[PDB]
Parts: C-alpha cells; sequence; structure tokens
DNA sequence: CGATCAGCTACG
DNA sequence: CGTAGCGGATCG
DNA sequence: CGATCAGCTACG
DNA sequence: CGTAGCGGATCG
C-alpha cells in the first residue's frame, strides 16, 4: 500500500528534520520519495518540526502519574459530574508548577515523563490550512450533504451534547454547522454487536465523505507525522491495525469497501470526526482505549480561539492552524464560541479495532523516547 | 497469418531442438514447413537451443518467491528510492547461492529461479548467429544513418535544450546518449502494431506513430527483421510458452476483431508483418541504462532484451542478485522487467538495444487472461 | 521458577557460544547464572555448540518449500500408502544437491532447508557430552530394572498376543527379540496432555508422573541437564518456538484454570526442565518409515538415542539419505514432514523423543509461531 | 483435502476392477488406502463393476447424433409442447435397433457417434449402502420441524386456502396416502444460485448452512454412497468427473468466486461428489420432462430406493420402458433425453446428481463433451 | 498534491 | 513542417 | 463409514 | 491389583 509508504516517509523525515535542529545540523532532504516530489507536503513538515522542537522544550510536569489518575477515572467519566470532578481536582492538583492564556508550544508530562498534551499553535502550515478550509467548505456547502440534511432534521424538531442545537455556531455562516465522521471500520449505533464495517459516510464510492478525504491526504499525512513524533509505537501499531485489516478480510463486512477506504485513508488513526461551527464544553472522551492520544486541528475564520484545561489550569490560544495532541480520556478540555466560523478535526482511536486485528495498544510513550 | 505460423512453428523446432539435446536423441528437421524455408533461421534456431540447454542447466534459486516479492513492490516502484530498495533488498535478499564477497561477472549462460521455480531472469550470451546479428546490425544503421528519419528529427527538438538518477523523461535523457563519434544516431524509437498514447488509456489503441506511413523508415525496418523477431519469440516460447501463445491469441484477436483498435486496416497491416508474439518494441541506439525497474507492463511479464553494436565491454546490473553478466553484442536476456532491477552502463563504442515487452490491456481488449509465470520445468515436459 | 529459568539461561549461552565460534571471538561465560552452577551442563553446552555450527556450515537444500509438501499432504499421510508416497516423492524430489554424489550413510553433521531457508532435518552425530550420556544411560536403566514398573506391567499385559497401522509405536514386531538388560516398551510423559480421544476435556498430568514418588517423577528428576541441554539446541534451531513453549508452559503453571490437578501440573512443570509439549521413551524398538502426524505442522521434534549399539541409522527417504545414528547423536526434525525410521540394531537401544501438542498452545492463548529461518540463529 | 482423495480412489479402483472383469484377471486390492480400511465401500465398488461391466455389453444405438438434436432443441424445450415433441420424434426416431416389453438388464443407448446418452444399471448399489440411504433420507424426512415438514404444511395450507411452471413441487404428484417418509423436494449444493438472487455471486444452499442442520447431517451420513456415485461416473465419462473435481478444488481455492466463502469451503470438505448439486425427491412421481437448468453436455446420474416393486423408468425417444426398482441407477443426458417415474405401489425417494456450468465457467474449466463408450476399454 | 507515463495527432 | 497540449487513474 | 489416535480413570 | 471402555473430530 503506497499511502501506508508516504505517511511512513512523512514522519521518519519530520523525525530528522526534528534531529537536525536539535543539534544544530541542519536535515538536507535527498531521497526521492513523495517529500521531494511535494513541496506542499515538505514545508508543511518543516513548520511541523519548528514547532514541535519548541514544544519539546517547554515541559510543564503534573505532581501525579497517569496511571494513577486513570485508576480513579471511572469508565465514562466524562465530567458532567461536579462532585467527582472536584473529587478528582484535589486528589490531583495542578502542582507548583502550574498554579495565564499560554501562546508558546509546550507540553505537560507526568511524575514518570510520560506525555499528557502536546500544545502546538500555528503547527500547520497556510498552504495546508487553505487546502483544508476549502475541503471543509466544499463539503458544508452543499445543498442535499449529510450535513444540511441534518440540519433541516434539527431545525423540525450532558448527553448526546455533540450534536446539540445549543453548541453550534448562530448567526452567519457559509459552512453548514453539524458533526460527521469517517472510518474505513466503524461500527454504527447500537450495531455494535457485529463484526465492524465501513462509515456511511464513507460507503458511496463518490459520495461527499469519500471525496472530501481525497481533497486532504497530505493534511492528513501530516497530521500522522506528528502523532509518530509524539508516541512512535502508537504510530507504528495504529499502521499494523491498518494493514491487518486490509489484508484479513474477515474481521470486517463489506471487505471490499473497506479495503479501497484504506487505500485512500493517510492516516494512522481509526477515525477522524468533522466538527464544523460547534461549540465544545469541556468534557472527557470516553469512546476510546485509555491510553490514547488524540489529535485536534481547528481553522477558520476567527480571532479568539481558546482551549481549556482545569486539571492543569491553563488556557490556551487556540487559533487557526493550532495543533492539539492529548489523551482524550483524561485531560479536560473544552472550546469555547469564537467571534466567526469554526472547525475542528479531531482524529481518534478504537481499541475494539486493535485487538480486532491482534495489535496491542501502547501506554502513551515518555517525552525521553523523542531522543534516541 | 504466415508471421504467426511462422512463428509458431519456430517455436515448436526450437522446443523440439531443446529436448533432442536433453535426450541425447538429436532432433533432424524433417517437416516440410517455414522453418526448411529459411535455413538461416534454422541455424539460428539450433544456436539459440545450445544456448538455452546450457542455461537450463545453471539455474540459481533466490530464498524467496516472485509472488511475494511483487506483494511487496508499489505499482510504480522504478528504483529511484534508495532507501526503499535496502527495505527491499534486506527483505528479499540474493540468497547464499548469490551472495559473495568481491561482485561477480558471469559469463556462462544461466538463469535465477524463485523458491516456486518460476523463471525470473535467463541469461544466454551469443545466443544470435552472426548471420541474424549481421542483418540487425543493417537494419539498425539503415534506421540510425538516414537524413530525415525520426532519430535526427528527435536530435533537433532536443537541439534547443542541449546546447543550453531516474526521473521523468530518462529514457530520452541527453545525459546518457553517446557523447562523441557516432555512425549511428542516438535516441530511441518505439513500434507496435496497437498502444495507447501516453496518458490516453482510455481511448482504443492504434498503430505506433513510426509504423504508420506504410512505406516509412519504421515498417521497413520491420519488414527488414522477421526472422529476428520469430528468434527472440521462439526463445522466449521456451522461457514461457502460455505467456508465447497468449500473446499470439491477442495479436490473432487484434488482427481479425476490427472494432478494437483505431485506423484497423493499418494495425492489419503491422500485424501481417508482425513477427513477434510481444506487444511492443522499442530500439535504444547509443545509450547507456540505469539501474531500473520497468513500472508499465503486466506484473508477470517476460520481456527479452538483445544487444548489439561494435563494443567489446559490455554489463548488464542486477543488484538484487548481487550479479553482473557480460553483455556484449549478439546476447540475449530474459527478465521481468516489472521485478528485476537492471542496468547497463556505457560501453567503450557504439551499441543499440531492443526491448520487446507487453501491455496487458491488450491482452484484457482481446479477452484473452494474462497468464502467471512459467515454471522452469514446464519446459522438459 | 528453577526450571525455565535455567531452559532459558542455558538457550543464551548456548547462541553466545555459537555466535562466537561464527564470529571468531569466543565466548567467556562470566556471568554468575546457572550455567556456572553446573559445570556439566556447561561442557555439554560447548560441545552441542561445536556439533550445531559444523552442522550449519554443511547445508543441503531441496528444491521445494515445506509449505508447498505440506500443502500437498493430507492431515493424517503417515507414510502407509506407497502410491501417494510415490506422488511426493515424484513432486518433491531430493534435487540436484542431495541426490548426486554422497556416502551409503552420512557421518558428519548438517542440516537440510527448504527452498526458503527454512530448517527441516538437523543432523547433530556425537552432539552429547559422554557425562549426560552416562546420566541418561543411567537413568534409563533405571526405568527399565523395576520389577513391576509401567514398562515391565505393559510387557505382561501383551500375553495371549505373543501366543504401519494402530498400535504400531507398540507393535511386537518391532520390540528386541532375545535377553534384554533394559525392558523394551515405551513410556511418554507431560506436565499437561490430553488422553486419546479426549482431546475434549481439559488436560492432565501424564498418568507416569502422577505418584509423588514413582518411577516415572524421579527419571524426570534424573535427567533435567540432559532436558536443558535439548532445549537449549531447539533454541537454537527454532527461537520462536521455543520461546512460544516456554510462555505456554509458564501460562499453565499460573493459570490453574486451564488444568485438572493444577497442583500436580505445578510440581510436574516445576521440575520439567523442557520447553516442549511432550516427552516418549521408547526402549529397545526398531522404528519404521513414518511421519508423526499427531503434532503442529510447524513443529520441530527432538529425538535423542543411546545405549550401547554399533550399527545405528536413521533413514529418510524423501532426502535420499541414511544417517549414522549412534549413541549420543541427536537429530532435529519436523516430524509433520520428513519420513523417517531406524532399523533394528545390534544391542540395546533406547530413543528420547520431544514433540508437542497444539491444543496446549491453543489452550494457553499462546500462537504457535512460524519456524525461523536458518540465518535468524 | 481427503474427501477429493476418496472419490479420486474410489474411481481408479473402480476402473481396476472393471478392467479385471474384461481380461478375466480378477483386479486384487492391495493398497493401503480408504478402499482396504473401508469394507463397505470395497463391496459396493465391486457391486458397480460387475453392473457396468455388464451395461457396457448391451449397447443399442440410435440413428443420430447427440449434437444435431441439441441443436435442433429449444432453449427450455422440457416436454411440454406437443407440437415439438411430435417434431422431435419424426426428426430423432429410434431407430432399427429400438423400434418395435420393460427392460431387465444393464444396457446403454449411444448416439450414431458412439456418445453414451443413457446407462441403465440395475440393482447397481450394495443392499448395505441401500440401507444405509434409507436410513440417512428416514432420518432427514422425520426431522419434526425440518423443511421436508414445513414444506408439506406449506402445501396443506395452500390445498387447504385454494378451497407447469413449478411441476417439480406440484401436489398431484406426491404421494398421498400413509408415508412414513415427509414428501418433498431438497437440494444441496456448496455452491448455488437462489431464486431472486441469480446475477449475484454464486454462495451456500440454504439446506446447508446450518453447520449442524439436518442437511449437513444428512450429507455426513452418506459420503460412501457418494463416493460410488461419483465413481460410477468416472467410469462412464472420466473427463466429466475430473473437470467436476478441478472446478470444485478451485471453488475451495479461490475465495472470490462465492459469498460466505468460509460455509462453501466446509461444505466442500464434506463434499464427497464430483456433481455441481444434488437434490433429494421423496415420495414424488415425476412426469416426463427434459430438465433445462444444467448444460447440454451434462449427464446426470439417478439413484431410486425405497419399498416398492412397480418402478419404472420411461424413455420414449428410445422407445423404451426400464424397471427402475431400489438399488436402481440411471446416468443421462438429462437436457437431452425425455425421462419420467409413475407412481410406485409404495414408499420411493430419488438422489438426483446434477450440474451447473455457471460454475464451470466461473473456475474457468470447460465442459467436456459427453464421452464416447470406447473410452471405457482403453 | 505534484508527478507518472517506453506517445501522439491537431493545427499554427 | 514542427510541436502544444494533452490525458486520467493512481502513486508515494 | 470403519479407522485414527505418541492415553487413561473408573472399577470388577 | 489389572484392564474395559471410552472419546470425538476428522480422515481417506
Ligand atoms: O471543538 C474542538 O476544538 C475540540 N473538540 C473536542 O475535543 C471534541 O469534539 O471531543
Ligand atoms: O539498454 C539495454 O540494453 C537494456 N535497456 C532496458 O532495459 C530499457 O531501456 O528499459
Ligand atoms: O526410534 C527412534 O530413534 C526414532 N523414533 C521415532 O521417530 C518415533 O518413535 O516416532
Ligand atoms: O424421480 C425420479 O426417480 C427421477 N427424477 C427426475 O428425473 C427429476 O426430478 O428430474
Ligand atoms: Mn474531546
Ligand atoms: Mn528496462
Ligand atoms: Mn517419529
Ligand atoms: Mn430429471
Amino acid at each position: 500500500l503506497p499511502s501506508l509508504l508516504l505517511i511512513d516517509e512523512a514522519a521518519a523525515v519530520l523525525g530528522r528534520m526534528i534531529q537536525g535542529l536539535r543539534t544544530g545540523i541542519p536535515y538536507i532532504h535527498t531521497e526521492n520519495d513523495s517529500i521531494k516530489a511535494n513541496p506542499i507536503l515538505r514545508t508543511a513538515l518543516w513548520q511541523a518540526a519548528y514547532v514541535l522542537e519548541k514544544a519539546y522544550r517547554r515541559r510543564y510536569r503534573v505532581p501525579w502519574t497517569a496511571r494513577r489518575y486513570m485508576r480513579e477515572l471511572t469508565p465514562r467519566q466524562d465530567g458532567r459530574n461536579a462532585n467527582r470532578e472536584a473529587v478528582m481536582a484535589k486528589e490531583f492538583p495542578p502542582g507548583a508548577e502550574l498554579n495565564v492564556q499560554e501562546i508558546l508550544p509546550a507540553m505537560i508530562i507526568d511524575a514518570e515523563d510520560h506525555i499528557l498534551f502536546c500544545y502546538l499553535p500555528s503547527c500547520v502550515s497556510p498552504a495546508i490550512m487553505t487546502i483544508i478550509d476549502a475541503a471543509v467548505g466544499t463539503l458544508a456547502t452543499t445543498k442535499d450533504g449529510h450535513l444540511q440534511k441534518k440540519s433541516r432534521a434539527r431545525e423540525g424538531e450532558g448527553a448526546n451534547w455533540r450534536e446539540a442545537l445549543d453548541l453550534f455556531r448562530q448567526g452567519a455562516c457559509k459552512m453548514t454547522p453539524g458533526v460527521l465522521t469517517f472510518a474505513p471500520a466503524w461500527w454504527p449505533v447500537g450495531h455494535e454487536n457485529q463484526l465492524p464495517g465501513p462509515a456511511s459516510t464513507l460507503k458511496p464510492p463518490k459520495g461527499e465523505g469519500r471525496m472530501f478525504l481525497s481533497d486532504i491526504p497530505i493534511a492528513s499525512a501530516l497530521v500522522g507525522a506528528i502523532l509518530a513524533q509524539i508516541n512512535q509505537p502508537l504510530f507504528e501499531s495504529g499502521v499494523k491495525v491498518l494493514r491487518e485489516l486490509y489484508s484479513n478480510s474477515k474481521l470486517t463486512k463489506d471487505h471490499s469497501t473497506v479495503s479501497k477506504i484504506i487505500e485512500i485513508w493517510f492516516s494512522p488513526f481509526s477515525s477522524l470526526s468533522l466538527i464544523v461551527n460547534r461549540a465544545t464544553p469541556i468534557h472527557r472522551d470516553t469512546s476510546g482505549p485509555i491510553e490514547g492520544m488524540d489529535i485536534l486541528v481547528t481553522g477558520g475564520n476567527y480571532s479568539n480561539g481558546v482551549l481549556v484545561t482545569p486539571s492543569f489550569n491553563r488556557r490556551w490560544t487556540y487559533n487557526p492552524g493550532c495543533v492539539v495532541a492529548l489523551l482524550g480520556k483524561l485531560v479536560l478540555h473544552g472550546v469555547p464560541e469564537v467571534d466567526g466560523e469554526r472547525y475542528c478535526m479531531a482524529h481518534f482511536w478504537r481499541e475494539r479495532l486493535f485487538d480486532a486485528a491482534g495489535v496491542p495498544f501502547p501506554y502513551p510513550s515518555k517525552w525521553q523516547e523523542s531522543y534516541t
């Protein structure tokens, strides 16, 4: 599969670049691969390398380990319960380093050097941001696409807060607010009992979702390369899971479609969700494995984006081009209303795909693995 | 059709000659057929029989199957990526029969087979008889000494660049062509009865531009070498008989069925003077060849290279076999061009190469399945 | 657990000695581990390293892959069908390296590999140090001199009968006629095992091993260093199989919900110095040409022959070979692929066969691994 | 796959037995195979050899070729049209060897070019195997809520609700009265196209999909009988036998030719037959017909059993009636030869082994032309 | 997302 | 006469 | 459909 | 003690 080869090249090249920035000997790309043939990809990798090196040089530490924090969590603690969240705040305080709105790349590590949060502002190069803007605009401006049909279905008529109307941007939008999800292997609502299959959004071979994916393979390669810089075992394990889902047709239904989607799937993650013109309340993401690091990319036409992490006592500037990697099941996070239109791409995981593929899900990486 | 009958009979006769060499009961050509009508072809078939039997008795094996190698290759992996080639070389090494401390240049006819007895490479030095080599030399000289043929027109088309590693257009890069004193104009021409323009595999195929003038230089070169092409086709039938017969069937369907090609009477006229089971033939005059894989043909296609000219130091390099092969005039090499990395450095003189290769979409159009590579034992049946 | 620690360390040390022999920088054992605690084991490992390196330098190749050979075999093709064996011999011949110009019997260490570098057969003559051979001779003698041990009790049970095919392993045609110091017969040992036809219950301890101080448990206690040696050899030939067998034993020891009578099985494992599933002792029996069909396709079995005989031969027809099979000789082979037999010898002989049960791997949740390629050692 | 090896061994051994009967040098089975290990199979092969050798010595010839007959037939001419059948009877008469009661001796009908069109084999099946088949069919037709009883109540319900295009399940044909075995029709196949789903990829027959349903265990009860039938076919038409085996191997190997290929592979693993399909017709009379759903060149095999005394199979274009009592085997080009079986004085079942050419096309295996009888004697 | 492609005729 | 403008699924 | 199976507790 | 009767998916 050449797509997985491309994502490997992006990841490896990004690592060489970061190493060059650290040693003072600049990496010079000579190999004849996709990176030399596509300056947009090369430039985007260079920008991500700059931001990642800066973030790796600015590390805050909380006075507890992710393991104990996760053991105090209940299996579906998403942050709606104020009593238990106060319990968490007292048992796992921010610590002396964290007792201001940040703008500089940084990361939060636990007492045993595990990365819980990586803040990367302006990680995505303007070319790729333009590309993503165009793709999302095409998906959210179609007349009878999934988003418009859902948008009129909801006008005719927490708990399922991800599609609550109070959270969507009300006023002037050229992009249709809503939420869509894409994955080569997914279990539909209350179909979790069966084998996984392709997401409905991706099932038409020339539907709006498949073309949206075809519009952003280089953005997805960039996001995957960032993940590989932060957690290489997780990147490689996701790639192995994808390879196994491709090979072994007895793990999915409609495996023809799953294999095609994988062929145009330039990402090590299990799934990608697009949230258009919706505020995000403080929450924990409960649907993935404890150990999964998700990646958020925000874009649009706004100036006052903020991401709030209360258990770190921090607010982070969350403007177009900003990338955030985080343990979504551990870190409470939210994004208030912005002064304009916004979209978010959330790249995340399904542990059940991992056991099905026979690939262990790894524990979060320590930051020192960066420097080997 | 006399062309397809001629090459079919040449193939069958060559097989009988090789079998006689194997059993010790010499074949003696008795039938009153086209092979009796051309003593030159018969002599050349005997020489090919000698060299083919020798190569069939000297077989190296790599410790992997072509099928797994191809599954690891990407569809357009031509060898430009050195890191990817290092991955390939470590996952599919030459094996104990082929690794050595020092680079080995072979001189004896041989073949490389995979772990499942499929032929990947066949080395046949001095396969072509002096007579047929003389003929080919004369025909290629006629093509490359012309005053306003395709070769000089191409040399002028690049005249703006000239007076001013693979990559786009490497087959005609000026870096590779012979600088100095040449009797034959360096360049590349290609011939085919049915063919698709680059990027245009969406229409119906048509005749190659070189062959469209009914008395142009290309059709006249083609008419000059029907017995050399019969010999090349017969060799192919010895290495991969199903591919030979399937190519012949494809040609027959393209000839008969007129709704498969554009300009079909021209395609039929070319097929009538097409003494070859292959889809296409390319003539490369005075050009070195860098290490590459040919990525545009079917995975399972066996291509045939014939080299000639007046040079003494010819070498063909196969890195994934850890081998260099003496590649002097008259040498024939059959190889899975989409699997085998191969290149030819500059020689100390003038050289030309005839590359016979395939287009799977022609097989699809003709309704003929493309077969999987032959096992060597099928020769011995 | 000292059993698994001893065999793991023996395997690692043997690998280091073989590596030193290959590079020319001799391994020198400095660590304070199990190997220093047993100089006899260390000596035997050095001898095995020498013979293994010699065998690795003398490699014959068959012109086919084990995968294609096995795909043409039927799951219980033991060699009884002469037509089917002719089919196999014609479709999978010995090849040019094996058929043309060698002696009546081989005497030098060697191995047969397939077209994809997988090991099919490893001939290792004089592999066992004389000390360990003495030890095994004594333990097998102790098992075969008892009044009313299992060996004598089965010899009596064949009463009126005396006055391939089912039960060939104990056919009377094969056992030594005359006067024997050792009682001919067959015994089998395993920490977890299924009775024939009963792979539908939980596995339990081998019958021979259940008395806490019976003859079988003391034969096991007498040969821990011979078993550690055999296990280390196996790890040199197929490292994934060694480590996976060790994991299976570890799971059977830990997880008590896999076994019946799990305390007893735990004791057996504690004195089980071997990664193999099971061990069979064949005393004074010739062996007809056969394939062992009951184990996993990819399982490497190990045969050890001993006794006081001079004309021992192991016949592998599909390799066109006869191998000198005298006391101290070790043979590793894919029992499901390689036809092999041992004719009657001019004296008394015993064989220790170490082999596998794939259902054990399934029960322990450990996948059965693919055979290693020979270069990986 | 050991199943295909078993049927190959049965075919080869049967041929050796027939050769021994012809030369006068009896075959002696020495090989250590399934035939030596199973005396029931060996005895049954011996009986089939006796009857087949007798049938090959009694050959009638019609004065036309099967090819011209098929060329004059229309693609769905099943015999319902009396005008077309009168035309066929004038253009292809029985001929001087056949025009002129009920035959009882094993025989065969060949065409003007020695192709076998019909082989009559009375008491071909050994009593042991007939007992076995009786028991398996009785088990199939007595299951409490199995396919046959659910069909039969679907039939009573529709007859009651009322106050050929589906003649094979027409209610007039089934035995009315006292039956131990539930009348009906079932069909089994590893690769099959359901009604309404004939432009999809082939898949396993509905009857065989439950891994321990009544259909799969009926198949598990009669592998030795299925091996016997395949061996008979291999004696009459060896290329067809071997081509059916090749099609089965391709369907087993190539997982992209079928849906639910897991199930198809399991079924193939217990499919002891070179035929594409097997149908069981329990307690049903059979009107004169041609079978139109198979390849023109396909030779089907019928095995009849039960407890009846007056069984007859009618072939009008040969001007013949054939005694069709329990144990009788008939091989015939069902798409060419009109044939029918009247109601009998008791309970009866029929096992019909037949072909689907589309499976051969999918597997890339040509369907061969019917064998000539002389191929037996090579 | 820029590049790949064993080439060609329409047309200045 | 020469050469511009393809042409389009797919490749890393 | 009879045979295979590197064996064993339940019990006269 | 000694040994009868398993035991069941699968093999040709
Ligand atoms: O909307 C954003 O920027 C962040 N979104 C999330 O964390 C989410 O949807 O789970
Ligand atoms: O130049 C040679 O002899 C060989 N040439 C090639 O393989 C080629 O042009 O693709
Ligand atoms: O007797 C020997 O030395 C070898 N024995 C075997 O292979 C066996 O019992 O299966
Ligand atoms: O019922 C019988 O014996 C014969 N049956 C058939 O020919 C049939 O159903 O097509
Ligand atoms: Mn979230
Ligand atoms: Mn080439
Ligand atoms: Mn054995
Ligand atoms: Mn019928």
